[PDB]
């Protein structure tokens, strides 16, 4: 509710100063109900001692997120989402939790009321679990061929990690839909674009003549 409130608490829930397990779990719902409305830069400051915690026991993963639930239609409990899958840990977490957030991902993905760098997040994260439910990967070859739709110059670079990122989506014909948008928008030469753009398609042994002749256009 308030982001300033549970900022200074951080220091001495990290440390066991609050030994109470009461104390600290209030705290967590607090930071868990303040993750989703939070800025670009507090997103990664909230989330260093809650990864600790969240490693340490999937039951206290639970008693603070049934106490703030997570919606897929909006960004922030999107996001909420999101950092729950960054402090999920990839070895000590139930099933359960993982296909609960991985509906919640799919809803989302079929909601796209998120910001641009929330689905980038949460394919990164569910690509570094990737124990269980890749359903969201089938889903993907719909979401990446929407943005092939609009498919800008800001939002190229995102859409090919996702592209290039997933492993069922390696071989997709998404790719060569992207690779002729790329043609098309080849008169954007931004170099750090460029560079997301070469680091998505040399995770593959992506050919195709066309990229390499616009591409060495320039």
């Amino acid at each position: 509710m308030l982001l300033p409130t549970l900022e200074r608490l951080l220091e001495r829930c990290g440390r066991p100063i609050f030994s109470n397990v009461e104390d600290v779990r209030m705290v967590m719902a607090s930071l868990l109900d303040i993750s989703a409305y939070v800025d670009r830069a507090s997103t990664k400051v909230i989330a260093k001692p809650l990864r600790r915690f969240c490693h340490k026991d999937p039951d206290t993963v639970a008693s603070v997120m049934e106490a703030v639930p997570i919606d897929a239609a909006e960004p922030t409990h999107g996001r909420r989402a999101a950092m729950l899958l960054r402090c999920l840990p990839k070895h000590s977490c139930d099933e359960v939790i993982w296909e609960r957030a991985v509906a919640a991902t799919l809803a989302g993905l079929k909601s796209r009321k998120w910001d641009l760098h929330d689905y980038r997040v949460a394919m990164a994260h569910a690509g570094r679990g990737g124990r269980h439910a890749p359903a969201l990967a089938a889903a993907a070859e719909e979401f990446v061929s929407s943005s092939a739709r609009t498919a800008s110059q800001s939002e190229l670079p995102a859409l090919l990690v996702i592209l290039t990122s997933l492993p069922e989506l390696k071989r997709s014909p998404c790719l060569q839909v992207a690779a002729d948008r790329i043609v098309q928008l080849s008169e954007i030469l931004s170099p750090a674009a460029i560079g997301q753009i070469c680091a998505s398609v040399n995770k593959v042994s992506f050919r195709h003549t066309a990229m390499a002749i616009a591409l060495q256009e320039e």
